[PDB]
């Protein structure tokens, strides 16, 4: 094959997954972007014709970064003025284009600045927040309503998300929830006046003369939390001349008594709101069912319908309490329970009835429920050949549950052993993504007789440039500790020849609930390391890892940097036994709870590696989130896990990084790891006279994403991994 | 068999330089502090007494940082508690000791964090400075009277400096004055109200759970200067029930016309003031000789008797102007003033008069005067064998300007070329204290007939364990750049052989008015890289240079970044062709102004240099301090010079790294260069794709001194230089 898979490849995308992204609009037909045309297709039969042409903004004046088509396809949301904030959140402007005129909207149009923006599920009408508050818009061309004004900058966040809610617990900016109908907007409010703010320096252009100071409220371990409260607005009786009516729905006494949170927001009908709040302590859950009463217009939330959920060994769901998906009628619904072996699967609950009832059971998990017909349930799990890092989509018959089709499983059982799928509205159709072991496969089905209709991207393109180059191979398989089984995945060099001797790098992250040995395939730095470099790199799933049951992942409950870190180091003493691997080059690296892992590695003596670099590691758990942090450890006081928290750093190792090259970076204006996590780590080695590599990455986040600065690190760790496996 | 002088050597401070720091308290008796014992000595004869025995206090219950004896014996400040702040400022707590007795004042105490305390000259008056606020203790038992209430944190500052005037005007956080007599105490007083605040992180221990931000009064180029207010209050008519009344002094008409600073106070006799001031662009300066009326009770400064301060091709002074040296009587004073030739040396003033008469004359300069009498004045000078990295110590009759007599040129020609004198009051005799070449030494005299009469210290312990040690040479010559004459300097390695060809590092500062090539003994970071690495560490002055006449100092006037970074290269060039140096092993390095002029010579694509190392260093003029900045550069606008200043970063010199390799090494919690020069040099590097290599330093400030961060920086930096030159 000649040429390999190089550094410049990677930064320079010289082989690129294609992809196939479209948007369901109703039952059969979806929306797709060729070139810069939206186009529309028939589900069905495969036709398509032009929905938007790639000029009809051609003299709009900026940029437009994103659209929003309505439920009813009249109008169009354009997104221009993109200002990226956190993970999710951004401000943007909004202009609207209406479909049959074919003119911009121009009077009572949306503020610059606008921090979310929302059509109802049905019809036309927007929901949006602005300077902190919620406003209201029944039509395109008319005045909005003020819902909200409390709003305020820092402190008062209405219809959407502070810091730690966007990050821990909605994994979204926004906080707003149309009912099914387009009546009611529920939304929720946080109050962030007495949370601490972490401050850092953002030293933007060089023209700035005087740096800026960055403040944000954000809570860490142990520290004072924001509080939050719901409401529900009734949007068809708004008016012009009076201020609008937020009814608020309080949470269950068993909650009030102290801290907790709102994690999870349901509609079930156009009168049923379905609310989950977690304790601070994420061992208890309560699921609250919420009626709308027509005649004194308040929702009221019977403690008949109220479900609870309580964990002994660990916290609550897998990073938070799973999502209820209820039946048409809202009377019922499923969710995923651990069971009684510590497996989770789908339960049945019928809303007035205790207990549930479990439709599925084994030594597998469900990842996740996808679709909910009136005659079948369908769901993503790793149940196929007991493979954890696999995953398929599966059917279960309503009216027997031992009916159980795969649907994906033999569709190409060498190329596609992890999927993920896309359900049209009322799952008449479903796109089926592929992501491995092989090249990606996008593919659509009817869920009829789930017959495979068409393919619609197979990245043949790519496939025919890979063969022109020497890639790597993947290796996925397990090793036996005790009695139980762990799994790995080795990327290997090409034409590896187990006769030979390579050097090994442990790429880690090893959280709690992750997975770094799966099927999945990947362009990487690792597919570099391997086919230029010769270099085998290898991630381990050890204790504390997702999906394999709690005897697994509860395995690290209030332990953090014990159990994941010992057996990484017992994985690369395992692959030193096997005779293709030089013990004498055996790195490792790990970014995020990764560099925490890597750092606690580093520092424990055991001798087996010789280097390492943690990029943005977490260094004393008091310092990260406490929605994250509390989750796993408990609270940092005397009477609670105090002692764990204190014995878990890295800066007390400081004296065994002696025994080791270590490489530590960071982004200065990381506002989810504070760069004060490493700023520590190296005052604690110098103080230890330990000599090490570092470097600081201004102005650069928790992703060091920036294309410069992506490019900067990964040539600068490349330099640090070639020279200490001595590799010219 | 003898050993090399090793990099613990110099971390550790193993070959220890002896001092004799004595402190004149008369004529005729000094006090000196042996093993802790403050004794007291007769010059004359050198009999001494034990004045405070180290067992005093063994029980005061907090150890003594340093302490200060009234003007007349009777008592004696006890410095303790100290917590630093920036380069002179700090803040202690004291206890006064009666020396007649033996007991500590304990009521009327000085209150804890002062920020400052002064003896008046004779008798024992207090002044100290409080919050702020200037306070006055006429007994030291007896209540203290509060001379001014405006005193307010990071605003208002009354008997002490700001940051800037710490720094760049007074090099001291004192801004009290008391009269000879004790009977005045002047004051000056400074509004930051407007002055912009520097802002940065300080992390502090492991236990703080939110980082600090610390937040400085500091004005960067161009931006508003802090204002000044001068006041003189009579101390000894201070009532109990009365505030005290404070005369202000006003600046000169041609000051307040706009932007100025205060920058010289000094008595000329009981009843006579001296200030003087210098506009913001400082090319002119003020005296003014402010008389006392007893009659009045008032101050003022008659505009006739005003002198002065022009200057035409640079800046006035060399860092500012000069300090005055008054006759006994007040009526004429001495001070160092450029020539017409440019060369500076000694003008004598008579009040009443217009212009001035110079003393003396010639192509080297006058250091500074050192004591006058009515019969002489003595002075340093670099006149001795013309050169100008030589110190002397010479003395004019004032009844004949032609008798001139050397009074340290022949002590020891060969050990001695280097002096610093200290005069006892009414210069009755004088300690002369050696720096080099050879070990220092320290001598005491009587200024009589000049007699010697004997060795303080001699460094003889010292020289002892040299012998033991294989200790590298020094050169000090010169090249000719030009037609004219530049001095530099070569640390050669021991047993240095002109055939062989050794790798060179290149130490520089090259600030306006730096001087590195001298004559004076270091025992540093160089001595171990020529003794035990076998480098030649070389430093060379270049156009921009002190102590050498205008012209060669005024070169770089409103050109910083241009000739002084022209020369470092060309004599590079030159030393690249001397037969004894390896041109393929060429390095070059230097701390703060140094680290500016290392990064702008790495990044001139001159070809010269193989790699470099910058510790602090300044980026962008803009942001530095207004008070040193402008004092080269002018202000940043554009009808000045602002595109210099666009013109001279180390920015825009980004793609030229590539060729070579970088160390750029900060501390984070810098005030005086601030981390974010050289955060923005990392960017524009990373921007344009340039690896090099960083290491940031945890709360270390400028200095990075902590005793471990200073072994680790130096550690840091002998790897990457050892690495880059192929040693060992
Ligand atoms: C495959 O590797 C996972 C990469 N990601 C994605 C992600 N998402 C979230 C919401 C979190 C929670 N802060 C973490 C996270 C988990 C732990 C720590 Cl200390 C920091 C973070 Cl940012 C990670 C993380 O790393
Ligand atoms: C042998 O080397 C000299 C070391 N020193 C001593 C010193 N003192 C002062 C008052 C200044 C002016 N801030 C500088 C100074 C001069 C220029 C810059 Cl950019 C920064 C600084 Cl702090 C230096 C300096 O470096």
């Amino acid at each position: 094959s000649r040429k390999t898979y190089t550094l410049t490849d990677y930064l320079k995308n010289t082989y690129r997954l294609k992809l196939y992204s479209l948007r369901w609009i109703s039952d059969h037909e979806y929306l797709y972007k060729q070139e810069n045309n939206i186009l529309v297709f028939n589900a069905e039969y495969g036709n398509s014709s032009v929905f938007l042409e790639n000029s009809t903004f051609d003299e709009f004046g900026h940029s437009i970064n994103d659209y929003s088509i309505s439920p009813d396809g009249q109008f169009i949301l354009l997104e221009y003025n993109y200002v990226k904030q956190w993970r999710h959140s951004y401000t943007a402007s909004y202009d609207i284009y209406d479909l049959n005129k074919r003119q911009l909207i121009t009077e009572e149009r949306i503020p610059n600045n606008t921090q979310w923006v929302t059509w109802s599920p049905v019809g036309h009408k927007l929901a949006y927040v602005w300077n902190n508050d919620i406003y209201v818009k029944i039509e395109p061309n008319l005045p909005s309503y003020r819902i909200t004004w409390t709003g305020k900058e820092d402190i008062i966040y209405n219809g959407i998300t502070d810091w730690v809610y966007e990050e821990e617990v909605f994994s979204a900016y926004s906080a707003l929830w149309w009912s099914p109908n387009g009546t009611f907007l529920a939304y929720a409010q946080f109050n962030d006046t007495e949370v601490p703010l972490i401050e850092y320096s953002f030293y933007s252009d060089e023209s700035l003369q005087y740096p800026k100071t960055v403040r944000v409220p954000y809570p860490k371990a142990g520290a004072v939390n924001p509080t939050v409260k719901f409401f529900v607005v009734n949007t068809d009786s708004l008016s012009s001349v009076t201020n609008a009516t937020s009814i608020q729905i309080t949470a269950p006494a068993s909650m009030l008594i102290g801290d907790h949170y709102l994690c999870d927001v349901t509609w079930a009908t156009q009168e049923r709101i379905s609310l989950q709040w977690l304790r601070r302590i994420q061992n208890y859950s309560v699921m609250d069912i919420c009626d709308y009463d027509e005649s004194s217009g308040r929702w009221n939330c019977l403690v008949a319908r109220q479900h609870i959920e309580m964990s002994t060994t660990g916290w609550v769901g897998r990073f938070r309490p799973s999502e209820p998906h209820f039946t048409l009628d809202g009377n019922s619904f499923y969710k995923i329970i651990s069971n009684e072996e510590g497996y989770r699967h789908i339960c049945y609950f019928q809303i007035d009835k205790k207990d549930c009832t479990f439709i599925t059971k084994g030594t597998w998990e469900v990842i996740g429920i996808e679709a909910l017909t009136s005659d079948y349930l369908y769901y993503i799990s790793n149940e196929y050949k007991g493979m954890p890092g696999g995953r398929n989509l599966y059917k279960i018959q309503l009216s027997d549950y031992t009916k159980v089709t795969c649907l994906s499983c033999e569709l190409n059982p060498e190329r596609c052993q992890y999927y993920s799928v896309s359900f049209s509205k009322e799952a008449k159709y479903y796109q089926l993504r592929c992501s491995g072991p092989g090249l990606p496969l996008y593919t659509l089905h009817s869920s009829v007789n789930d017959k495979g209709l068409r393919v619609l991207e197979d990245n043949s393109a790519l496939d025919k440039m890979l063969q022109n180059v020497q890639m790597p191979s993947k290796k996925l398989d397990f090793i036996i500790l005790n009695e139980t089984k762990f799994w790995y995945q080795m990327i290997l060099p090409p034409h590896f020849d187990k006769s030979k001797k390579y050097p090994l790098l442990l790429d880690v992250y090893a959280g709690p609930c992750s997975q770094k040995a799966d099927t999945v395939f990947r362009l990487n730095w690792a597919t570099y390391l391997a086919s230029t470099e010769n270099i085998i790199v290898a991630s381990f799933d050890g204790r504390g890892s997702g999906y394999q049951g709690d005897k697994i992942m509860h395995a690290i409950n209030r332990r953090l940097g014990t159990f994941e870190v010992e057996d990484q180091i017992e994985a690369a003493r395992q692959f030193s036994k096997m005779g293709f691997v030089d013990n004498k080059r055996i790195a490792i690296w790990g970014w995020s709870y990764g560099g925490y892992v890597t750092s606690m590695v580093l520092g424990s003596g055991s001798g087996v590696f010789k280097c390492g670099i943690a990029v943005a590691p977490v260094s004393r758990w008091e310092y990260y989130d406490s929605v994250y942090t509390e989750r796993y450890m408990g609270l940092p006081t005397p009477e609670d896990n105090l002692d764990h928290y204190r014995n878990s750093t890295v800066m007390s190792r400081a004296e065994n990084f002696k025994q080791v090259e270590y490489l530590l970076i960071h982004g200065t204006a990381d506002d989810n790891v504070h760069f004060q996590q490493s700023a520590q780590i190296s005052k604690a080695l110098v103080d230890v006279g330990v000599d090490f590599q570092a470097m600081w990455y201004t102005d650069e986040d928790h992703g060091i994403a920036s294309s410069t600065a992506h490019q900067h690190i990964y040539t600068h760790m490349s330099h640090f991994i070639k020279q200490c496996f001595s590799l010219p």
